[PDB]
């Protein structure tokens, strides 16, 4: 076993997307609106090959941080074979949310929402910015998407 | 199968033992103003009390821990994760105590000392602390709050 040469981006995008189709879980990296305030949780996710589908409780500290800033870093995969996503979150609630897209996350994650007393929100999270890379090899080319657009 | 809840004084031991064997964290800070998060894995040293990681000063999470001195750690793979909150402290790298430049370099592969690019190393004390791995665990899963380890009284 070695290391890799740099991944060329049409194979760091397969790579990257075969990841996010195959994980259940992202670190969930949010603030806090009044500053200095991070905070940081593992959710699980639906990926449906343009957005990402998490929920959380509404008062939860990264319930409010998604609802009051709409910012959210999403890191998935190994630290030496990770994706890093900056994305845009909007909030969704359970009583409105589609029925086959609900059933779907229940599917994909093993919860649901719909059913918890507990008031959750689910957050549709838009990527915009996508880094993927292994070492410092891979540092140089890799941002895999910027502005929504893979590169 | 998934084995039953790990009890306190366990979880507390096997931590310790995942925070002396990973060699990366998940680094999450903010920015001074608000509504700002970054994250980044980085390499980190613990030594049973404090964790140490090296960063660029001018970097995005130099910036952060030096104007804000808050931090969360995401540590451990998959279903078994480590979670902490903690606050930072800057060290130059000819400030740090004699041996800790050797052993962070030791277990990191880099050394800040030798690099031209100016660093700053972060000691983070950890404030608090949740483990855990499937579903069952979310009981329990908290080991460290106001920067004591629980102990059953």
């Amino acid at each position: 076993m070695t290391t890799p040469p740099a991944r060329t981006a049409k194979q760091r995008i397969q790579d990257t997307l075969n990841r996010l189709e195959l994980d259940v879980d992202a670190w969930v990296s949010t603030a806090g609106a009044d500053g200095g305030a991070p905070y940081l949780v593992p959710l699980s996710y639906l990926w449906d090959g343009e957005t990402f589908l998490v929920a959380t409780p509404a008062a939860s500290p990264t319930g409010r941080n998604l609802s009051e800033t709409g910012r959210v870093r999403l890191g998935i995969g190994p630290t030496r074979d990770l994706v890093l996503v900056e994305g845009t979150a909007l909030p969704l609630e359970p009583a409105g949310l589609p029925d086959g897209v609900g059933d779907t996350f229940a599917e994909k994650t093993g919860f649901d929402p719909r059913r918890l007393t507990t008031s959750y929100l689910y957050f549709r999270i838009s990527p915009r910015r996508v880094q993927a890379w292994r070492e410092a090899n891979e540092l140089s080319g890799r941002e895999l998407m910027r502005d929504g657009e893979w590169l």
